[PDB]
């Protein structure tokens, strides 16, 4: 049950009030990821509070949970701001004083939701993490002045931009890890994602997991390190889904692995890494189909979308999808060191002249919000805008 009901009584009960972190990019440029926060305010210039109560399983990272909707939080930090920036980039959190951390706003369904996707679910790696692994590591991995408020890109990532684009809240529970190293490895698995939304989704009022839209890719982080073999990976995966379907998911956006070799990272890696991690992810790939075809064959909602494909013709033939480069990061960082990402970093002189819309990677590893952007447009297309969901 994760949670026993009288402990769910007792912690909904614990009622209580919290302020909201409006955060922002600081520039108009998408080349600068730096951002800043203000308090948000009501119209008539007094604090904004949201009303509910607080619960952290033995993880003791706390979720506020609220009434309020994440819609109306958002226009509270959209009229605070009041920034004529196209690129604000406006994120938002609970926090009761400036000690605090960011901590995520879930905001309760009604008990009469129409049966609709209401909000969206992110599991996996660096490719889908809002700030998971920045908030564990004390607002230091990844830089926030290099890379945008615990994002491994220079803005959102595809799962932000699918949430936008429907008007749908977004619950994050990917972790991003170090590409090529050993570092929190035995914090980012997918399990461990699992089971924390089956925990903290126990304290949520009139949850229903039918109107979840979910999302989930892995298995990069394990082939670039050596940490589970291809058949490790292959029953994580499948082992999240059999999980996710026995609680009730009905709503799956799933996606094959980019070829990650394809990245500038692996410039520094010797031919034999690199046709290893390569035969890897396409054995994954063949993999992750069959598993949308089984569950599309139960009678659940599968949208499958070939992320290799597009990142195949995104790396050969950038010019074709409005990119100038798709070899180099936009970052000036030349070798594939997990310690840069503390670090604050110019952009090379080719992305300066460019702007950062125009490069595929933003770091070594990562795209840039440009390319999760694209991806998300190009997933949202072959989904033909919530078809199947
Ligand atoms: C060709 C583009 C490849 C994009 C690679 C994205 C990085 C995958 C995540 C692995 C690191 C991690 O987050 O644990």
């Amino acid at each position: 049950a994760m949670v026993s009901a009288a402990e769910v009584v007792s912690a909904q009960e614990n009622q209580t009030y919290t302020y909201v972190r409006c955060w922002y990019r600081t520039s108009h440029s998408k080349d600068d990821a730096a951002t800043d926060w203000k308090w948000a305010k009501n119209q008539d210039g007094s604090d904004f509070t949201i009303d509910g109560y607080w619960w952290s399983s033995v993880s003791f990272k706390n979720m506020f949970y609220t009434n309020t909707s994440q819609n109306v939080i958002r226009q509270r930090c959209e009229e605070t701001l009041d920034l004529a920036n196209e690129n604000a980039d406006i994120t938002f959190f609970a926090a009761d004083n400036r000690y605090s951390y960011n901590h995520t706003i879930w905001s309760n369904d009604a008990a009469m939701q129409p049966d609709q996707i209401n909000k969206v679910v992110a599991l996996g790696d660096s490719l889908s993490d809002t700030g998971n692994i920045f908030n564990a590591s004390q607002w230091r991995f990844p830089n926030p002045n290099s890379w945008f408020l615990g994002h491994f890109s220079n803005g959102f990532v595809w799962t932000e931009y699918v949430a936008k684009a429907k008007n749908l809240p977004l619950y994050n529970w990917a972790v991003g890890g170090a590409a090529g190293e050993n570092q929190y490895i035995a914090l980012t698995g997918v399990g461990e994602q699992v089971s924390s939304y089956l925990t903290y989704t126990k304290l949520a009022k009139n949850y229903n997991p039918a109107n979840t839209l979910f999302t989930l890719e892995f298995g990069l982080n394990d082939f670039m390190n050596y940490n589970r073999s291809v058949p490790e990976v292959k029953a994580d995966y499948a082992e999240a889904l059999i999980r996710l379907t026995d609680a009730g998911a009905k709503n799956f956006m799933l996606m094959t692995l980019p070829d990650a070799t394809k990245a500038p990272q692996f410039k520094y890696s010797t031919q034999e890494e690199i046709e290893t991690i390569r035969a890897k992810v396409l054995k994954m790939n063949e993999f992750i189909k069959a598993q949308a075809m089984y569950y599309k064959a139960q009678g659940y909602n599968i949208a499958l979308f070939d992320t290799h494909a597009l990142f195949e013709k995104l790396t050969s033939a950038p010019e074709e999808h409005g990119f100038v480069n798709a070899s180099d990061p936009c970052l000036d960082i030349n070798r594939s060191s997990s310690v840069d990402y503390m670090y604050t970093h110019s952009l090379r002189s080719e992305c300066a002249a460019s702007g950062a819309d125009k490069f595929v990677f933003w770091d070594v590893t990562h795209p840039t919000t440009a390319t999760h952007r694209y991806v998300a447009e190009k997933m949202l297309e072959s989904s033909n805008n919530l078809e199947e969901f």
